[PDB]
């Protein structure tokens, strides 16, 4: 059944030309498993991977995409817990070494041999892609794969962020950039986890979408000038935890000021070489923690997909065929991502 | 017995002239209690208070000192748990409002009405000083008050820092500035708490004193150039938690790079208007937390004084009379603090 | 304005006769504050206090009630943070010594000098009652005092329990006794905190009320025989955290078996001298934690009253006059508490 | 080099006769790896496995032993992170499914498909034994394998226990049964982690050995009658965390009474069908947590072996040949284990 060739967009030279062609099927190593990828999201990480600008060297030739979702067609002889026909998800972190120290502690994303899907491994921009049998996401049966694709890297990231913010149910969380592709999932996850969301975003239709997905207070970062004072006024003391999913370094810097004392400031957005210069005196006096957060581990994956299965979170996807993926990249690096451009592999 | 006047160094105008004179005894408010201060430490915080440069306005006239230790002579009618003749310690945070939200959570140092001793309240540079009956430190009987004076603001600070670093016994902690007045207490507390200390300091005799108080690995920040690589080599991956007690902003910036992934970087030293510009990408990818830490709360006070009572920590004090306190300040802002200039009130 | 006498139900001899009479006003000690109690709840704790059967000796003569809510008429000279006319709540733990070790750590309810309201202090069954200025609850203005009365000991208890269960949003919590006076508030707080509630109760109308206040799965402990298997079937592995608000020791014992491995079993209900004999082998192998939980501290008080202010939790109170309080006790020790018999002080 | 047969003690029928004979070499599955076991400890768990009395059915025929340590001779094709000639340790939990929910969270010991070494898998009582490449312990090179054998199940267990006790450096920990084979390692680990050890044991030479390995206070459970009062007197309020490594159910019951309020009581010893009947009222009022603790996970393994590598913990082993293993079992079920009967495989 597995066709000896599949369709996919691959590129050989970094920042080169996305060639939609046919490629042999990756065979599943004894530990890996093959996935007939049905849909796949796209995010800034795929741009950075195709650029090659990030410090780690991208394994070329490379088929991109780290937010893939599909059905298992063939597993490795060593695999257990998986069955054929199951719904699996190729996350960003493809496979870790399961033998260092971070792999053991749970933070698998920092393994010095972290095989990154779509960066150092065949990504999720093909009809069939291989992925580690342990790190793959157990997408529950019957789920709408196209709808769940963005949750696999975006939703998991914001969920691990919120868990890293050290918030208690009823506290104030400020999603700096709540209308964005990450911000909307962050707001939904925060409202589901019991926090009180305070979005900070601006532009056209942003506040409307934010009210739609459910948010207590909205702060337009274009109309309101003193954002810090506005947040301190709304939350009455500062947000108990901020999530910097925005891309403006200025917004990150301003985030370390409207966070309540003893609060937390999760850094998630990774703008182009920015610095989080917080006033060391103001940070010490108020004991403000500025935590970073990479893609979540397996437990976070399971819990985020659980939150999705209960219909709590929703992603306004825009299904698009795979053949036009180069045009998708072109509009992406120009900033045309409106909701979330989930790609379709069959098309 | 309480003399209607006591000796003390007071100053009326910020950055003015330290007048050693006689002052009426502060009467203990129903909640406060009076303390015949026997000894008192000095630290950069007292310099900043006498300057007035810090944002909060210093209550003038002001008798300085926030690291005082003495014997209770008279308590307020409302006070309970205290007895006359007990050994009490005037910490930095004199009295909080015990009715807001941070006071309740335990982080009393952030109360918007935090009465700061020696900054907004009569400090510990007098024969007799009043202090809150709740925040005062319960110095155990028989303790050498002169020896315990530095533990009251320095030791408590580094202990709350180490507790904030989220380390487990056996991890690697890098005390950036281990030979300093804060660094030595930090190293002793870390070794007592089970961590593996890695000091980062330099100068004359620093490494010798560091080996004396007990430290695994020392890194001279003047001879060694690539500090980051050196720490990564010694700790084999990065220190599980860094404590930035140094005053060089450059050292703080370099600290966010030799901290192990998923580690922590407690900011304690408050240099003159510095910025902790950490590479947001490197901080996110490795999930490095940069936590701040102010003076510890009451529980930290009790635990740190307990560590001192078991003879685990030691402070190389230099007892000096109170009369020469202006000269002490003069040599201090010139940088003549060698070990820790603990002052004597009687002298 | 303060009348030199007020109405109240007092009793002199333990398990004696509840005399509704007039009593002089308690004067507020410099640390305490007076409260014109407007309403007050009742719970099994008041029965146990009136019996005197509990080990601690009840201060006689004693006016009962530990769930009082009223308006501040006069505060002590030492009090700060409070204003006249504010809405305050007399919780169970009236005043702690704020000088021992548990008081410092936050667990004030275990202070060896814990002044227990209605047990060792003048309770909340009078028109005017005094209460500690620190431990009193800051009931927000405009709140319906009669509605908030049960939240002051019941709601706070179940909230501290759920926080002690160590659950993450999306986990399974089994409120053993969900329909009871404590169980309903527990279910509401759990649903608000993001958990997935699984009630275990039975009787008449219980499941209907449980569906009303919002609960995923209900297990009738009278119709269903194998409760353990039923819970394991519903939660698919065991509830991530159980809350034993029931009074049947058998139910507590059965609770240590349907809790998921690595889960938790908060003990809250205090039946008449029961034992939690859990199979030590089964508890070890599955690493099941059986945590206890007394009344919450000040932070829990603030957070629970916050959850109430957002209209998330609701208590089906039954306002009853104070004059009939003896009949209330009589019907109580016979088991006639239907919803929650909140008493009215004016009536 | 791998001999087609090796020596080993195997038994076919539960509670049967230990036959020392020759057995074919287990071949390493693609995920497993073979280990030329050099030494191996023995503990009550091996008795229970040979009995078959434990609920899980023991895979027969079965070679016992779960505390093995040896050198890797041949790894599976899929294995990464391991090299030939490395020092590996066969712990109790041989291999988990790494695909359920507990495996993901880190608590691998509760996987419903937890392959238990020496219970459901070929144990460590043979010259060569296979073990999972992930769960195997990375014994550092040059370590004295005979000395490290007991640390592989005993030391890891007590370390995970102490970590589960939720203690802070400087607190009081009561090792109920400090002189025993588990108690001695517990005391050493506690002293290394910074806690203040208070042993509770009795018999001949017990207190002497306890003073030897380093313990603050010792309580003879045979001479002293009121153990609870004695511990409350020594620790001044109750031990902040108790570790019930003893086998007397009476001692476990007595443990839930001398634990300080808000403390913890780790259950580790698994006596023959015992019950931890704690007074539910006393447990609630003091909020005493009774946590269980099975064998630690991989992170605990690494940290415990690290504590061993720094020479902090030591096990008084008694090297004995493998041929006499049946006599070892016979003396064991009669209670002749004096220190720790580490077996030698070559002999
Ligand atoms: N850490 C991870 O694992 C991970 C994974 C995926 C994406 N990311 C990061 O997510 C970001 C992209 O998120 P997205 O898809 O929502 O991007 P987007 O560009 O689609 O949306 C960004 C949002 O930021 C808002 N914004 C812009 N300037 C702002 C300001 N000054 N203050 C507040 N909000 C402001 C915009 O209005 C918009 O709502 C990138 O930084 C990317 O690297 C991180
Ligand atoms: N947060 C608080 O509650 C609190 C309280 C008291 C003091 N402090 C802070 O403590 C600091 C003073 O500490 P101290 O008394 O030890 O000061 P100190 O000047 O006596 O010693 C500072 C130490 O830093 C070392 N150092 C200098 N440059 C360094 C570099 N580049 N890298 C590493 N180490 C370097 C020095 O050699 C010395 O050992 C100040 O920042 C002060 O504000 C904070
Ligand atoms: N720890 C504290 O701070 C604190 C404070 C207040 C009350 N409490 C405890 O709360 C309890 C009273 O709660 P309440 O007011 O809801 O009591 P209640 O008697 O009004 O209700 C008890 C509930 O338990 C249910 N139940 C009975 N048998 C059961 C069984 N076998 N399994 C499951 N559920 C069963 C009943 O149907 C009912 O829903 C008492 O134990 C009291 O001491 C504790
Ligand atoms: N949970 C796990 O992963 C795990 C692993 C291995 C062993 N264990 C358990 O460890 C226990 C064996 O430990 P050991 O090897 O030290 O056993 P042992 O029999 O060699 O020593 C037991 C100790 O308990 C002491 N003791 C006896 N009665 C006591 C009492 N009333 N109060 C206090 N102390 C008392 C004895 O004097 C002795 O010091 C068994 O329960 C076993 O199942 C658990
Ligand atoms: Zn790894
Ligand atoms: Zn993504
Ligand atoms: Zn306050
Ligand atoms: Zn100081
Ligand atoms: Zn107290
Ligand atoms: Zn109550
Ligand atoms: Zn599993
Ligand atoms: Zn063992």
């Amino acid at each position: 059944s597995i066709p000896e060739t599949q369709k996919g967009v691959i590129f050989y030279e970094s920042h080169g030309k996305l060639e939609y062609k046919d490629i042999p099927v990756p065979k599943p190593k004894a530990n890996e498993l093959l996935i007939n990828v049905k849909y796949s999201g796209v995010c800034h990480t795929d741009l950075h991977a195709w650029h090659g600008d990030w410090p780690l060297p991208t394994k070329l030739p490379l088929v991109g995409g780290h937010e893939g979702a599909g059905v298992v067609v063939g597993m490795g002889e060593n695999v257990k817990g998986w069955k054929i026909g199951d719904y699996a998800g190729i996350k960003w972190l493809n496979g870790s070494c399961m033998a260092c120290e971070y792999c053991e502690l749970g933070n698998e994303s920092n393994c010095p041999h972290a095989d990154l899907s779509g960066y150092t491994h065949d990504g999720s921009f093909q009809e069939y892609a291989t992925a580690d049998a342990v790190q793959a996401a157990h997408i529950p049966q019957g789920t709408d794969l196209a709808e769940v694709a963005p949750v696999l890297c975006a939703g998991i990231t914001v969920y691990k962020a919120l868990k890293s913010a050290n918030l208690m149910a009823g506290h104030w969380v400020a999603i700096s950039g709540a209308a964005g592709g990450l911000g909307s999932l962050a707001v939904q996850y925060a409202k589901a986890m019991g926090y009180r969301v305070l979005g900070i975003d601006g532009g056209e239709g942003k506040e409307e979408l934010f009210r739609s997905i459910g948010g207590e207070v909205f702060i337009d970062f274009t109309k309101e000038k003193d954002i810090v004072g506005a947040v301190l006024k709304a939350t009455d003391g500062g947000a108990h935890g901020v999530i910097n999913v925005s891309v403006s370094e200025a917004a990150i810097e301003a985030s370390t000021r409207y966070v309540r004392a003893n609060g937390t400031t999760v850094l998630v957005g990774m703008p182009a070489g920015a610095k989080c210069c917080s006033d060391v005196f103001n940070q010490v006096v108020k004991s403000i923690s500025i935590v970073g957060s990479y893609v979540g581990n397996r437990a976070d994956t399971r819990e985020a997909l659980d939150f999705f299965a209960r219909g709590l979170v929703k992603s306004p996807i825009k299904v698009v065929g795979l053949s036009t993926l180069p045009e998708i990249y072109e509009k992406m690096e120009k900033g045309q991502i409106v909701g979330r451009y989930v790609v379709d592999t069959s098309k």
